[PDB]
């Protein structure tokens, strides 16, 4: 399985916010909320842009 998705946290809501902030700040992923070990930024692009079904 190695499923990564869950039914406890929702991202659909965080997307509506980030998408709005991108048109004002566009910082280097300041918010964030996770990390593999030492990546940053890309870490938020590998979990969103890339999905592991």
């Amino acid at each position: 399985g190695s499923w990564g998705s869950m039914e406890n946290v929702n991202y659909d809501l965080l997307q509506k916010q980030v998408k709005y902030i991108m048109d004002s700040n566009m910082l280097n992923l300041p918010q964030f909320q996770h990390l593999p070990q030492e990546e940053k930024m890309s870490a938020i692009l590998a979990m969103l842009n890339s999905n592991s079904d």
